[PDB]
């Protein structure tokens, strides 16, 4: 039963096959993109999940034999595009695997995969909202050039990682030599063309297949209980509780206004709280779209209050302390003799007032780390007028927005206190947005609850000249091009601001 | 209040201790063997736990200082097996069994004196066992079998046998061998189980003396008249047709559901119910092949499933090989280097079975059939000398429902002949099953995961054309007569014989 | 809100800052002590968790850019902390404390201890301290605080005490083969000191002024106890206590308390609670009014010795020691040529128990590191003896003092493998009933005696004198006479046990 379909990808080969290997995943197909060769599957349990959690997980290895934290970053950025795009409601354990069997670097085995993942439930019986499909960019004299190869990377100005849907961009991920928005918002694009053909290229083959998918049946909400429910919430002052100005003070509140309202009032129980959850959802997207203010009154522009300070640490080379509102982060710095360069992020409990055990770096703090290396590679020096490693280590002593960008405003200042020739400071922020049918705002510097309700958390970091590194994830569908536009500038103008007060705690690398 | 108990082993002192040591365990007793010294433990939960799952666990550990200075793991699955289906029907206590080398002579082998120490903890307990058992290795020198060989006669024995059970049988088998005759394997075994005899005999005398005071393990009777109720609306229901479905996650997906249904007409009854029918699965299976000569999926009790393979898919690798019976699958890949020598590693994922799951370490099982793979293969593997190269091999099961282990050893001999490696001869291997009812036994021919899990045994070999190289053999049954062992190995010659002609087909000599 | 507080520490500066970071945990200082940094922190769970249990952990952490310890500092921290709660508080608590910067001269053990007391002290928090801890060394006869990196290598006391305002709460020492006198002096040296530190931080908190958290403690219905309380009466529980075996006293109990439990949900929870107070009191009562242990002994009287020696063939060295159903084995190898280590392994079988097995957890590191330290003064020079020597010591079964046995093993092991040790060393574990009338120490106590009793206080050394100790305690806290007279019964404890071990072997083999 086995089926071979066959297209050209940039100038090489790209062979889909499936009805031949791993059967008993609910779907699954092995991806030939040159001499790189990936089989991916897609699993789901049985029945759903309880709770309102939607477990998802995207696991990518790298065999022995094919030629650690690549591939924890490759995994999670196949999970972004993949995410959004399951039907609401939808709770089934997912799993999804992928195991790169033989690996060409000249042939992108991490974009190889994020497309047989996307086959892989494509295929299935999984309700997947699909295709996806992501491509690799870079940018050499002028040019853009879709994945390129290991000697051309050697070269570009740009490392972007797009992908997407037929319709719109899903996810962005990159890292630059300080370029321009619009450089980066053109890449973007050139890079969304050819994943319109890679996903047409996956719907023929679905359309061949005709794989017949599980029927997901939405509730639909009972209208009157909504309305007993939205009254309970209107006579004890929603609105009033989610404009409390303490983040903690703000989830106590509300937590304890649900706490109330649902012992009025087991499975109608689970139904009062879900009604509970978008009734808060709401309340707070109506206060931005319609009146202008966010949770911590605060206007769709207005960053959070700043507070920086360098050289707190008596015996270590580099030290600082940065505060973005109640968001807060030390990052610390080494330099040693003579892999070269490298930011490690650590991300404790006490940060968000929790108990909990203490564990190896997980996935999330692995990422953010790479995330803040990745935004400040671009401005450290020559290793030919500067020989010494450096090692900067970034902790989280609280938390409520961009920890990861917190951390790369802490490490420049730590760098500059340290005395580091580097190019030019770099910081960053994370973008969130509101959409409503009539029309969106954009936030800027967003908090947890923001990401957490909101549409998209879109971190862009970098320098005056340009930008350094982003990366994107949504939780609706996708991101038209002028939204994308509109928050690149929103950023560069909300990372300038950041510089500004920066450069107040020290305005040039220490002698 | 020690006692010491003393006897000769192969031409060296045996003593057992107890009574001094480890005496808040529910058995324990000191193995003295040459000079080799090992302590061993068993408790149980003071309660029995809840569900229809035996838990029982067995360690061993090398201390560093055992020499004056994954094989644990193997030789603790190796002492689990003979010991495992000697507990009454429905005992469902927590035991665990310890064993702590605290002195190693490796002519006096510890994976033996721990064997026995095992039983006899578990003999002088509280804890219901019905051994004793024992075990013993068997070398096999110019003709001649050997019990216990040392280090220097097993660098010249023609087989590396351990061989364990109790009074009136044989209980469990593992091996290795340089490609023995059927009835050379058949001979070492029950020359093995004399000894085994003389062991268990000393043992008994033992708990003759001490008279330890067992707990006292009343099985429930079923209600024939809930049984006959139960016994109908499945009559009704079809469960015979439903066993024959042909596809394994749709057959347990039916049978889920036709309990799923039997259940709700219909807390504690409920246990029973679903008690009741398993036992009823477990007898239409059992009663289809003995009285009907079909297995569930249709097949009869010598026929092999169908076969395909292939040779090369994999480009920048050195070998690969790609082996499917039935809805069993492995691939297996291998890699040369410049100059531990030999190894085969074995990896089983969640969704070769359709399922969702953490992915973690290699686990127990993985361990085991990576190393029952390398034994199988190391005695075709060349000469290091007209073949200076290391070789590493490492199995994927795609998908499951047979024997994985069995499909990699077949798997690896194509990767090996692929790599174009001057091997001996090729090698391939299958797994024997047996349902015996009162009136007579059938022995199963490449059984599946169900007919495993509801008969008597898994008895998996493999070799070549001339002969044996590797068995691995446990039971869910008191034991296994010599009639059964004898033809078992014979069917399994011509299963074998089978599969290395398909698999001669793909590539018929090294590349 | 940045607040600075100042002051002087054994001759250096130590700086407590409050109010500027990590203000999301419910508490939170900064410690600056000379160029050593500490930031501690303290968070509480929202609500208290269920069961009859107090989750309080307790983590230490030295970056890597500062320049098992951590977990020994960690379990160092715990002891003076944990008894300084209100009774039947069972929020999950956990503290932490990141070493930021690590100066060995200006101890970063001891800034996090009083780190970990001051985030707990300006948090809501209901902790009952200040606490404070100290280090003492003692050189040419004068005690020293916080001695320096130079000094310690010349001290012949490592010591560390901690306690609040009135009293003492934890002892944990190393020394070299030191008297009685020579100790409880120390102790009390360092205690002045506390004192100092606690006072220091108490005008914090009379300046910050935080508003503590309101623990209303149950109180219980008189009447309930006197049902609950006739119904054991009636069963025997005195005598059920007085079982011989241990593995039977607690089968025995479970079912007492399995059965009264029947007569009779929320009003369970309250009869299992009130069993086990009525099981406190009988035996507490048994011991300050009988003078008899729930074995039957009597409050000097350590339990039956037995021990052996060489019963390995293969190894170096070999020793098996038991006392009562408390159980030893330990190992010893020579090698070529850090030099010296102890380590301690207690599997699930000592206790009669089934479990997972693990990677050596906190508590099999804390005994391992206590014995090597008892150990370590009477090795040889490497000068006249030029080979490592490690020693590993399997508890077989438990339940007294695995960590004392494991001494009194290795000592054995030592002598059968021929080692020119100094002198031979043991150790006991003293325990403490307080009526408010009167106290009594108890001498070498089995498991339900520290569980139901108020210390824990391991003492081991040789003839001439203590080589270490490690107390933790779990009333508010210890008095000086208290602590001097368990010194003394504790060193004819040891002398009784060195006793015995000398029937065995009484020499290093030649």
């Amino acid at each position: 039963e086995k089926k071979v379909f066959k297209t050209e990808w940039a100038g090489r080969s790209l062979t889909i096959e499936t009805g031949q290997l791993a059967k008993q995943a609910n779907g699954a197909v092995l991806v030939r993109y040159g001499d790189t060769v990936v089989l991916s599957t897609a699993t789901a349990s049985k029945e759903p999940r309880d709770g309102d959690f939607f477990p998802l997980t995207v696991n990518y290895e790298e065999k022995m034999y094919a030629a650690g934290d690549d591939a924890t970053l490759t995994a999670r950025l196949i999970d972004r595009p993949i995410r959004p795009l399951f039907p609401k409601g939808y709770k089934h354990d997912v799993q999804i695997m992928n195991m790169v069997l033989s690996a060409d670097p000249d042939c992108s085995p991490q974009m190889a995969a994020m497309i047989g993942s996307s086959m892989a439930l494509s295929v299935s019986d999984i309700p997947f909202q699909g295709p996806i499909a992501g491509v690799n960019v870079g940018y050499i004299d002028g040019k853009y050039i879709i994945n390129p190869t290991v000697e051309e990377k050697e070269v570009s100005r740009l490392d972007l990682e797009v992908a997407g849907h037929k319709d719109a961009v899903n996810m962005v991920e990159a890292g630059a030599s300080e370029i321009t928005e619009q450089e980066m918002l053109e890449a973007i694009f050139f890079g969304h063309e050819e994943i319109q053909r890679l996903v047409d290229f996956q719907q023929q083959i679905v359309d061949h297949i005709q794989p017949v998918k599980q029927e997901f049946i939405p509730a639909e909400r009972d209208e009157a209980l909504v309305e007993r429910v939205k009254s309970l919430t209107e006579e004890k002052g929603l609105k009033e509780t989610v404009l409390t100005f303490d983040k903690q003070q703000r989830d106590e509140n509300l937590d304890n206004l649900k706490e109330e309202i649902v012992n009025e009032f087991e499975l109608l129980i689970k139904e009062v709280y879900a009604i509970l959850n978008e009734l808060v959802k709401e309340e707070v997207r109506r206060l931005i779209a319609d009146e202008k203010i966010r949770p911590d009154g605060r206007k769709p522009d207005e960053i959070r209050p700043l507070d920086s300070e360098v050289g707190i640490l008596p015996r270590t080379h580099g030290s600082g302390l940065f505060t973005r509102g109640q968001t807060q982060a030390l990052s610390v710095l080494t330099l040693g003799a003579l892999k070269r360069f490298m930011h490690h992020y650590n991300f404790p409990n006490f940060s968000v007032g929790e108990t909990g055990p203490v564990r190896a770096p997980g996935r999330r703090e692995i990422g953010h780390g790479a995330l803040g290396e990745r935004a400040l590679k671009y401005i450290i020096p020559d290793t030919a007028d500067f020989p010494y490693t450096i090692r900067i280590v970034s902790e989280v002593l609280e938390s409520n927005g961009s920890s990861s960008q917190a951390s790369i405003c802490g490490s420049t200042l730590a760098l500059m206190d340290a005395g580091v020739p580097i190019k030019a400071p770099v910081a960053g922020i994370a973008m969130g947005l509101v959409t409503r049918e009539d029309s969106y705002t954009i936030l800027t510097d967003i908090q947890g609850m923001e990401d957490a309700l909101g549409d998209m958390d879109f971190k862009v970091a970098g320098t005056k000249e340009g930008i350094t590194a982003i990366q994107m994830d949504i939780k609706i569908d996708g991101l038209t091009r002028e939204i994308i536009e509109e928050a690149l500038e929103q950023a560069r103008r909300g990372r300038l601001e950041i510089m500004n007060h920066m450069l107040q705690t020290i305005d040039q690398p220490r002698t």
